[PDB]
DNA sequence: CCGACTGCGCATCAGC
DNA sequence: GCTGATGCGC
DNA sequence: GTCGG
């Protein structure tokens, strides 16, 4: 990419602040600056030119100047040499091991992949599955495999109840040629904001996908959100496909547009769009857009009949999913 | 200067 | 058990 | 770490 070196550096800084410093706002600030620089359609020549962008301030401008002059950042070179930071950054790459658990594991002398595998009884369920598929979960998914996965999910859901609608969202819906995981939005006319007329709506879909050996593991599962593991079937004498992360979110059918806007993302795009909504006097989540009163209490959900209606309330021109990869 | 920073489901834990 | 806070990942 | 008022 055009400024890949700078955005890589800012992302590494973001990950340091989240994982090691446990400084969530610095993490988000670095991600915001990386995102704004990644969309900028010029090869940046100086930190002063970058500082013109929203989210880039004095400190990041100085780092950009160092990086442009030298190709490196001394701050990051030292972080990369710190064993505790190195150990924590590694451990958090396992799904279910966050900043707190990683630091605690290092305290206890659990610092490597070998240590983790030798101490599975110290891991909770999520962490245990994250360790099992550590290698697979770092592989990306070609869009061609996403289409095969889409075809299984939609057809198996149809077999359970033809009134379900499953929608693959995430980067897939934004048109990307590869995805990190699969995100599935699910609706059923029995589940609305007014009532739940049928139980086990998500459970029945999950069990059917398990029945056919598509879903292989469960990280967490409640009434509306499933997070787990899946795998495409392979052919005779073929190597097996990697196991893949899959999330399924059951959303009330009358709130589909807020749900699909949310599950399409990107995460930064949602963050930016919700921040803008607040400046316009609205709050947006995956269910509703609501006005904010004088006191800041959210009012009643506003009528929504398309994704564009949401954009219209906050006076943004509509952006197709392909243009939401921030 | 400095308060605020997008918004939330599920797992886990502490206190009662 | 409930309720609330925290961790985690979305 | 950045920024709006
Ligand atoms: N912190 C967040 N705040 C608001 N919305 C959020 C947040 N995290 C994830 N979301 C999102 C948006 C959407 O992409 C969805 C999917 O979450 P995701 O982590 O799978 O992101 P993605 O866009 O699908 C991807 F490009 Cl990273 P991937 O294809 O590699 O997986 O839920
Ligand atoms: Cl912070
Ligand atoms: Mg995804
Ligand atoms: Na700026
Ligand atoms: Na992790
Ligand atoms: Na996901």
């Amino acid at each position: 990419t055009l400024n890949g070196g700078i955005t890589d550096m800012l992302t590494e800084l973001a990950n340091f602040e989240k994982n090691v410093s446990q400084a969530i706002h610095k993490y988000n600030a670095y991600r915001k600056a990386a995102s704004v620089i990644a969309k900028y359609p010029h090869k940046i020549k100086s930190g002063a030119e970058a500082k013109k962008l929203p989210g880039v301030g004095t400190k990041i401008a100085e780092k950009i100047d160092e990086f442009l002059a030298t190709g490196k950042l001394r701050k990051l070179e030292k972080i990369r040499q710190d064993d505790t930071s190195s150990s924590i950054n590694f451990l958090t790459r396992v799904s279910g091991i966050g900043p707190s658990a990683a630091r605690k594991f290092v305290d206890e002398g659990i610092k490597t992949l070998e240590d983790l595998r030798k101490n599975e009884d110290k891991l909770n369920h999520h962490q245990r599955i994250g360790l099992k598929y550590f290698g697979d979960f770092e592989k990306r998914i070609p869009r061609e495999e996403m289409l095969q996965m889409q075809d299984i999910v939609l057809n198996e859901v149809k077999k359970v109840d033809s009134e379900y609608i499953a929608t693959v969202c995430g980067s897939f819906r934004r048109g990307a040629e590869s995805s990190g995981d699969m995100d599935v939005l699910l609706t059923h006319p029995s589940f609305t904001s007014e009532s739940t007329k049928q139980p086990k709506l998500l459970h029945q879909v999950v069990e059917q996908l398990q029945k056919v050996h598509f879903i292989t593991d469960t990280l967490s599962k409640g009434e509306t959100k499933f997070m787990g593991v899946c795998q495409l079937p392979s052919k005779n004498d073929e190597k097996e496909y990697p196991h893949r992360r899959i999330d399924i979110r059951l959303i009330p059918k009358d709130q589909y547009y807020c749900g699909v806007l949310y599950f399409t993302g990107s995460d930064i795009f949602n963050k930016n769009m919700r921040a803008h909504a607040l400046e316009k006097g609205f709050t947006i989540n995956e269910y509703t857009i609501r006005p904010l009163g004088v006191t800041g209490v959210a009012g009643e959900p506003l009528p929504v009949d398309s994704e564009k209606d949401i954009f219209d309330y906050i006076q943004w021109k509509y952006r197709e999913p392909k243009d939401r990869s921030e």
